[PDB]
């Protein structure tokens, strides 16, 4: 255990314990985020980092880090990650995809019959006592929530969690329509997916479910004009990166019923506050929980340990974001 | 439109017209249930009946109601009607079944995967402020919740709700346990479901979903004995009614921990309030809303109605609960 490694916050023991085998690990204790300043200053000798999406890998973190050489993201995501330079200066970032896939689609699902039918809503009227109070026990008309069942969603990146959330809407024989950077004939025919111009989808779509990354191509992906393409009566779910969507206009679209509701699990800034939004009925909120079930986060704990490991021992790791450094360097330390 | 029909609640406009021109029709319009006096009153003159599952419709009501004829209830469940006197008065008795069968199943996954991950704990933690106020963004340990993707379900009750659920369940690639009156070879294997002892079931399952009538037989059918058998890690998800649980049981299973959560949707008392369980934050509640989607109150309105219309031509009800009553006298007025 020569090699140094540095973890930002406390990760499952499972994947610690994997490394404190072969490096010597450091973890970050206090439960809010490490400082920007500490930060810079814990990465002057390690030779590998553990990352939370929390955390800027920015250029300065790799100036302020000369012996660095590997970046494991505790994360399947990496928009918090300065990638490109990183590749130039010979560093490998890796990820941890797929081990949490089924958590995050589980929880889209959630969000879409949470939103849909009202339940976190109905929750409040049974716990605080107003059900009680109000005396009426059963109306032909309270809480009347949207089907799901038999209806369109609109899957809009169909890679791994998309195509985890298509299996699901199997259950409830949704149609199922989507739209992604290419179309994978394979992939289709097994979900049953059928490929369709962003614009018919958000246009025939009665749930329309985010599973992209943030990329510059991704910002505000659904915007003020996207969201009037939408049903009156549809809803947006997203559990990808909250600045896929304009806030300010979903604020509008719901305030103003372009939509019916949004279940969202994301949102542009961590932690989030937001009165307008926070005011709204149909609208289903969580603190960035897409990942939060034991597996997900005990196989991510894993994974990122492999990475290391396997990077330590001079091999590619088994998640490498930028496979072009493979070219200006090589795995080891 | 000679006949009368006293409706004791508002329900979908599609349905009181249908009747409209074949009956002369009447509808309590308070939201609060109709007390039982001036329900007692207005069943006088009464040819047939539209009510609410909170209506006690029992032999007290048949003595005031000399013209009744039929009782159409705006529901599938009909353990608030005196089936037996029904039928030994020659009163046909109706209910709403299948029209509302995909709404009470999304509900019950509604639930399912919101008591699974937190979704309404996490969206008052986000939504109260109190996620920004802590200052946290993410935290590796925050809200963890079961996965269930691949997890075992048991569903007590394979009737056309318990069936909806467990193809829901095939989405998820859920293992499929059952209990039930009833093994059904043609449904066990289009569903792949295996019929297991109540006993097996609860021990087996991670998740254990209630889809029973209320009867003699399943008042309480889950207590203190069987929730000890379920899974310390299991969750108890009821969208059947209150009365088939003992919530006394449920609320120490909850704080002792003997199971680690439970949905509910019905409850023994309705409105119900009870400050022991709603302290509890593993489990979530709904103020029986299973069927509250438009399609569903839009369907059972129109099965109502039709059920009505059709006995009024002397003809023999749709859905008629009461297949005994036939022979106690013919259809009509
Ligand atoms: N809420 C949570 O806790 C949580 C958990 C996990 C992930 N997430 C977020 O959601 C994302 C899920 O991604 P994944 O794990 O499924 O990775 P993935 O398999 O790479 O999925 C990404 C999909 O988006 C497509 N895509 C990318 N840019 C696009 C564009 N401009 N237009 C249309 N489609 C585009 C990709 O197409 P290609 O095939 O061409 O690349 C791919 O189909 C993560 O990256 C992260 O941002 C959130
Ligand atoms: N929360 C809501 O808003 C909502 C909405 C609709 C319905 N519900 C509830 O759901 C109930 C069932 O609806 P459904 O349409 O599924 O009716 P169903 O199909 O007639 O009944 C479902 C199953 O329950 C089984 N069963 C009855 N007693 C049993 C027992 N003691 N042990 C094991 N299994 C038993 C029946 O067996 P058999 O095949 O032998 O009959 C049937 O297979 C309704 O009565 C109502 O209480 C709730």
């Amino acid at each position: 255990m020569k090699p140094k490694v540095f973890i930002t916050r406390e990760i499952p023991e499972v994947g610690i314990k994997m490394l404190e085998d072969e490096f010597e690990v450091e973890v970050w204790g206090d439960e809010k985020e490490i400082p920007r300043e500490i930060l810079l200053k814990k990465v002057k000798e390690v030779d590998a980092l553990v990352t939370m999406l929390s955390e800027r890998i920015d250029k300065e973190v790799f100036e302020n880090a000369p012996k660095l050489r590997i970046v494991a993201n505790y994360a399947v995501g990496y928009d918090n990650i300065d990638i490109e330079e990183a590749t130039k200066r010979g560093i490998y970032v890796t990820n941890t995809p797929d081990v949490l896939t089924d958590a995050t689609a589980d929880l889209a699902f959630a969000l879409l019959l949470a939103t849909a039918r009202h339940v976190v809503k109905g929750d409040r009227f049974v716990r605080s006592g107003e059900w009680k109070k109000r005396g009426v026990a059963w109306h032909p008309k309270w809480f009347l929530g949207y089907d799901v069942y038999g209806k369109t969603i609109g899957i809009i990146g169909l890679g791994r969690i998309g195509q985890a959330i298509a299996k699901r809407a199997k259950g409830f024989n949704m149609r199922i329509l989507y739209y992604s950077r290419t179309r994978k004939e394979e992939v289709e025919r097994e979900l049953n997916a059928e490929f369709k111009p962003l614009e018919d989808l958000l246009r025939e779509s009665d749930f329309v479910v985010l599973a992209v990354p943030l990329t510059r191509e991704t910002y505000h992906l659904i915007n003020e004009e996207r969201l009037k393409l939408m049903k009156k009566t549809a809803i947006l779910i997203n559990i990808a990166r909250g600045k896929v969507v304009d806030t300010n206009a979903l604020v509008k679209a719901l305030k103003e019923g372009w939509i019916a509701g949004a279940g969202l699990d994301v949102f542009e800034e961590e932690p989030y506050y937001n009165e307008e939004l926070f005011k709204l009925d149909n609208v289903v909120l969580t603190p960035h929980i897409g990942s939060a079930s034991f597996g997900a986060r005990e196989g991510m704990a894993e994974l990122v340990a492999k990475n290391l490991i396997a990077f330590k021992r001079g091999e590619i790791p088994p998640t490498l974001v930028n496979r072009e450094v493979i070219k200006i360097r090589k795995p080891g330390f």
